[PDB]
């Protein structure tokens, strides 16, 4: 008990232990306050029109780590009471919130919200979305059900309330439950491998790929992944531009090397320009009866596939099954928030459902020996289907000391994104925390530099991924990578998790170089590790 507890609401009514029935004139819901380890769970179910459902109200604190929905946002410490709203760029409007309604007024956070000593947190997101909103002086929790209407009964997204000095442990323990209530895959073997995007971007060549398969049998990659720069446009996956051979013949090649082939999509997007929208105007998400833009990339407007439709459905499935005949066992799966951006679809379901059927449809078809990579994706929805999960912006060869902490590329906010959701690595999925990159030329990054990101992912047990003209990569190059891979195999803690001031110290236990610490400081740049 205590007086904080006191003062907490639960769907409109003052907090107690027990079961409950709330009938309201559109929906009613019946729930239970139970008991658990380190404080309380709400669970239940719903049905009717709940709309916007307020789940729980208590009093805001004055210093929250916030969470974006999605890979590329910010999850960060902030003062709740000194919030302006930013202005949204009407152009990556749905990686800022899906419910942009909220962020032009009050702080929001997606999923969960942290304070010293306590955790408030949902298990799933299935159906509705879950969200915080800071609203006068109050926290408020939110399930968002997008005006769907339900005869029959659905399950509540459970809720979860936890108490304990020790926010770390509360972080650890929350996203442990999340693993349980979404059957998480944590593979017991992790890859290394070679990505092209941080070298060569949008201009990779076939000539260049060709060289640096050669070069890679004296680096320890299992994995060799081609990202964006193959394909003919965003949508059309299966024909090629440039001196590329077909996608058949770029998967023969790299498996006779003795690679795992990987490649990039993003699987829910199709262009204004591609084959496959002008073939099929009618598969994707509307408004008032027409094309409604998910977002503007590649200098191009960008829709989203409508994955209500089984003619999409079929489509995806039909797609990543010749990809997986092909060869590719490895799929880098991107700008996935796409598939979740509100709109008319064709059946009355949320655009989470809709997303839900969608990732389901590539597991289906790539199989269970095949490893799946989330990126630019709503996190909770993810959890059970991915195998791995890019869970910070892009990373850069420049540090980004005068860059802001909005999603464009600095070395700087991707690992602080790394440290400040390193709870979720080993039981959402296995945390993606992006590339190193290690090579002496054609980069801003010095020495220092290359050794904080490389040995802070090491230390954090994350995936290790290099992005390099392996020809401009020597020997301090090859020592860096030798030493991270040491690093690996831990179990690790940020201890001082609610830090505002971009230093931290992270232990880790158990790594094949024994327990270890290391002390990083991402303003100044400077490190310092004990083995
Ligand atoms: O377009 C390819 C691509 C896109 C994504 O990165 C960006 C995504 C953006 F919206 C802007 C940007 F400058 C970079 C992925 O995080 C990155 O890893 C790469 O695969
Ligand atoms: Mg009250
Ligand atoms: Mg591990």
């Amino acid at each position: 008990r205590g007086s904080h507890m006191a003062s907490m609401e639960i769907f409109g009514k003052t907090f107690r232990e027990g079961r409950f029935v709330l009938k309201e004139k559109n929906f009613t819901v019946e729930f239970a306050v139970e008991k658990i380890h380190l404080g309380w769970k709400i669970s239940g179910r719903v049905k009717g029109s709940p709309g916007r459902l307020e789940v729980l109200r208590t009093k805001a604190p004055e210093k929250v780590l916030v969470n974006n929905w999605q890979s590329w946002g910010p999850c960060r410490v902030v003062d709740a009471f000194s919030f302006k709203p930013p202005e949204i760029d009407p152009n990556w409007r749905y990686t800022a919130s899906v419910v942009p309604d909220v962020l032009e007024r009050n702080l929001q956070s997606d999923y969960f919200v942290a304070e010293e000593g306590k955790v408030y947190g949902f298990l799933s997101s299935k159906i509705a979305h879950p969200f915080f909103a800071v609203e006068d002086g109050e926290l408020v929790a939110y399930l968002e059900y997008f005006d769907v209407e339900f005869d029959d009964f659905v399950p509540l997204e459970p809720l979860v309330v936890l108490e304990d000095p020790n926010t770390p442990l509360l972080l650890e323990k929350y996203a442990e439950l999340v693993g349980m209530e979404n059957n998480a895959r944590v593979p017991k073997h992790t890859p290394t491998g070679w990505c092209s995007w941080y070298h060569y971007f949008l201009d990779l060549t076939w000539e260049e790929t060709l060289k640096n398969l050669k070069l890679a049998k004296n680096f320890p990659f299992e994995v060799f992944q081609i990202d964006d720069a193959y394909e003919k446009d965003i949508g059309d996956w299966l024909v090629t531009r440039g001196d590329f051979p077909s996608v058949e013949e770029m998967a023969k090649v790299i498996a006779e090397n003795g690679f795992i082939p990987g490649i990039w999509t993003a699987p829910f997007s199709v262009s204004e320009t591609s084959d496959v929208f002008n073939e099929h105007p009618d598969w994707v998400v509307k408004e008032n009866g027409e094309p409604k833009m998910a977002y503007r990339n590649w200098n191009k407007k960008i829709y989203a596939l409508d994955l209500s439709k089984d003619e999409v459905l079929n489509w995806l499935f039909d797609l990543f099954s010749s990809l997986r005949k092909m060869g590719y066992r490895y799929f880098k799966i991107d700008f996935l928030f796409a598939g979740a951006v509100p709109g008319e679809r064709k059946k009355n379901i949320t655009p989470i459902q809709a997303f839900r059927k969608g990732i389901e449809t590539i597991r289906k078809a790539v199989g269970e020996d095949s490893f799946i990579l989330g990126c630019g994706s709503p996190l909770l929805p993810a959890v059970g289907c991915v195998d791995g999960m890019r869970i910070g912006p892009a990373t850069a060869p420049f540090w980004g000391e005068h860059i802001e902490d909005n999603g464009a590329p600095a070395a700087r906010w991707a690992l602080r994104n790394a440290i400040t959701r390193y709870f979720m690595h080993d039981r959402f999925w296995l945390n993606d925390p992006d590339c190193l990159i290690l090579r002496e030329e054609k980069t801003d990054l010095t020495q220092k530099e290359k050794e904080l990101y490389s040995y802070t992912c090491g230390v954090l047990d994350n995936m290790i991924i290099e992005s390099d003209d392996l020809s401009l990569v020597r020997d301090h190059g090859k020592k860096v990578l030798k030493e991270t891979l040491e690093l690996l195999g831990g179990r690790p803690r940020v201890q001082n998790i609610m830090s505002e001031d971009l230093r931290y110290e992270i232990v880790s236990s158990g790594t094949l170089s024994g327990n270890v610490k290391i002390v990083v400081d991402l303003n100044s740049r400077e490190y310092h590790l004990e083995k």
